[PDB]
């Protein structure tokens, strides 16, 4: 229905704004771009399911997210991939991991304060109906 297409558009607008807020934060610059296979040839090796904020924006625009839960799964990937790829005690690794965790925490905190639970519940019920 028109009504359900309105709901999914509202969700895309919501997720675009949250993603843009994360992308413009100087802490999260490393996460805004896919990992360059020159720079890092072994990444696209052991990181099976790469994810970055430009990919998240492309997925919004292609209607791949029907719920905030699906979106947060991709945010969780950005964090768990950073944790997996950069596990060393060296400050370089520790800094990426802290920034990855901060990205994840910020996304969850924005959604906690700004997403209406009844809005998410509606998205979930339309998603399940298909
Ligand atoms: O991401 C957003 C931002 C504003 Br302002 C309003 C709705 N969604
Ligand atoms: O199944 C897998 C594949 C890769 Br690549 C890394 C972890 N687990
Ligand atoms: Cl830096």
């Amino acid at each position: 229905s028109m009504q359900e297409e309105d709901t999914f558009r509202e969700l895309r607008i919501f997720l675009r704004n949250v993603t843009h807020r994360l992308a413009i934060d100087k802490r999260f610059r490393v996460f805004t771009k896919p990992v360059d296979p020159d720079e890092v040839p072994d990444y696209v090796t052991v990181i099976k399911q790469p994810m970055d904020l430009s990919s998240v924006i492309s997925k919004i625009d292609l209607h791949k997210y029907l719920t905030v839960k699906d979106y947060l799964r991709d945010i969780d990937l950005i964090c768990s991939n950073a944790l997996e790829y950069n596990p060393d005690r060296d400050p370089g690794d520790r800094l990426i991991r802290h920034r990855a965790c901060a990205l994840r925490d910020t996304a969850y905190a924005i959604i906690k304060e700004e997403l209406d639970e009844d809005f998410e519940q509606l998205c979930e019920e339309i998603q399940e109906s298909r």
